[PDB]
């Protein structure tokens, strides 16, 4: 049957779970003949089930969440991906256009934006008073003097969900970011080249972070979004000052608090700046979430991730995940200062950068969020993770 159409998503989180479910049925509603069958599937399980999926596309999924960066291009190349340029709608043109470009491969677009979500330190700002912070850290030494505070305070300072390895990468990538100059990050993401000094350097900024011991006792086994412990959870339930995340954090919080409200004293500040570091000052790294199709998906499949761009379901999904929607006109509606924050240092940046892992591609990526673990856990070096990255690109 053309008109059911299978729809892959990550909302594992009860509001965002029940949005796509709302979607679905307001969609099938308004175009009476159409069946959206959704199957939610845990983020960290995600790439796992669509690269398999989609290696014979006849039988996997008509509409499903990208991997973002090379892990798109990838599939695209594979043939895995249908091209959308000639299909999106004028809304979703026009709404999402600096959204889109994240998207858009070879001077083609590939998917449908929903939500963008630039990286950052989401705090409490309760735990911090009272540890005497009362000024966010500008600097990356700052940061580690007010982590001693927190731990002196009697609480665990950073939350890290190690176990899915690319939470604790995030410190990487950003040291990274803060100690490379733009075109040396550039040409190494472009080129796959990791031969420059920054790339141990940041290793070695990090191990420092490590050598503190400031992230919460089972960091190597806490997971980033699932359960009261996972350490999006440990911030939620203020068992932990901070935690390096995406913008997709709001959501996740209000998902995992006592009451599943919204955590009332959440705060955000950007990745410090590095001394000595020649990385761009102010630079962002985020995450776009977008939507593809199968190849071999119907023209209903096309109506639907472009009913996902209309304003008013951008903005039912800003509401619902707690997050800044890709729909520029939708961003109208979002209430979280924290967030506000994130959209005003959004429309003020040079640049944003994907998330490295997802930059470089599954080979490299996943090699590199396990080498940050393994010297993370004692069992690896800062040099260890440059030639773990270098290895992997060997396959490309
Ligand atoms: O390739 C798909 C998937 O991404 C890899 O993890 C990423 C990481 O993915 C983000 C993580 O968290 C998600 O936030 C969700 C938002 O809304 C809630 O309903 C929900 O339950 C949360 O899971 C998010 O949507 C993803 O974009 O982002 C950064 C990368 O460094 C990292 O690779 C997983 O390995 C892979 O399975």
């Amino acid at each position: 049957d053309d008109k059911t159409i299978t729809f892959w998503h990550n909302a594992s989180a009860g509001e965002g779970r029940q949005y796509w479910e709302n979607l679905a049925k307001s969609f099938e509603e308004a175009n009476p003949g159409t069946k959206v069958e959704i199957q939610a599937i845990q983020n960290e399980d995600f790439a796992g089930k669509l690269q398999t999926a989609m290696q014979d596309p006849a039988s996997g999924p008509d509409v499903f969440m990208s991997l973002g960066g090379a892990k798109t291009k990838e599939m695209i190349d594979a043939g895995q991906v249908m091209d959308l340029t000639d299909k999106i709608s004028d809304t979703v043109k026009t709404d999402m256009k600096t959204t889109l470009s994240a998207a858009t491969f070879d001077g083609k677009v590939y998917g449908v934006p929903v939500s963008v979500e630039p990286g950052g330190m989401w705090y409490s700002k309760d735990l911090f008073k009272k540890a005497g912070v009362s000024d966010v850290p500008a600097t990356y030494e700052e940061l580690l003097a007010d982590a001693k505070k927190l731990k002196d305070s009697g609480t665990d300072a950073i939350a890290l969900g190690a176990k899915d390895a690319w939470p604790a990468a995030h410190w990487y990538y950003w040291l990274v970011l803060r100690e490379c100059s733009p075109e040396v990050y550039d040409k190494s993401v472009q080129d796959h080249d990791f031969s420059n000094a920054c790339w141990v350097n940041a290793g070695k900024k990090l191990q420092e972070l490590k050598d503190l011991k400031v992230f919460n006792d089972g960091f190597l086994t806490t997971t980033a979004q699932q359960g009261a412990n996972s350490s999006a959870g440990l911030l939620a339930n203020h068992k932990a000052a901070m935690e390096l995340m995406g913008a997709w954090e709001p959501g996740v919080l209000k998902d995992l608090t006592p009451d599943q409200k919204p955590m009332a004293d959440l705060g955000f500040f950007a990745f410090p700046e590095v001394a000595g570091g020649e990385g761009e000052p102010g630079a962002l790294m985020g995450g776009v979430t977008y939507f593809c199709v199968n190849p071999k998906a119907s023209q209903t499949s096309i109506d639907f991730v472009n009913y996902m761009g209309e304003k008013k379901n951008q903005e039912d999904y800003a509401k619902a995940f707690s997050t800044i929607p890709a729909s520029e006109p939708a961003r109208a509606v979002v209430t979280d200062e924290s967030l506000k924050q994130v959209i005003e240092y959004l429309d003020k940046a040079p640049s944003m950068q994907l998330w490295m892992d997802t930059a470089l591609g599954t080979n490299i990526g996943n090699a590199l969020n396990a080498a940050v673990v393994n010297m993370l856990s004692g069992q690896g070096s800062p040099e260890d993770i440059v030639k773990a990255m270098q290895d992997a690109a060997q396959k490309g």
